[PDB]
């Protein structure tokens, strides 16, 4: 995932990856509610455009 | 600072590090009001016990 969607030139790459994973996990959860113990590395369906929207909102926040 | 206060065998690093930085920068800006454009690496006074207080408080939130 990271090697696809990201390049680590971001000095603050930490602060980016954190939110990336947070949003991924929440999307997994709400898209598959019957289960638990979800994690970044879990193979279940989840959306992408929603993650992007989430990040936009985070970036244009007041 | 990292090599001193931290070990790298924890993947929560992507969050621990960011919060540690934020706290350090805030204390720096606090004890040195006059100046600006500060950052993590600026060589100026800053207490640390207060940083530990901050981390405890944050780890015990609800």
């Amino acid at each position: 995932l990271e090697q696809i969607f990201i390049e680590s030139n971001e000095h603050n790459s930490h602060n980016q990856i954190s939110q990336f994973r947070h949003a991924v996990v929440r999307n997994k959860c709400k898209h598959n509610p019957t289960l638990t113990n979800l994690s970044f590395d879990t193979p279940v369906y989840f959306s992408i455009d929603e993650v992007v929207t989430y990040l936009e909102n985070m970036n244009n926040e007041v």
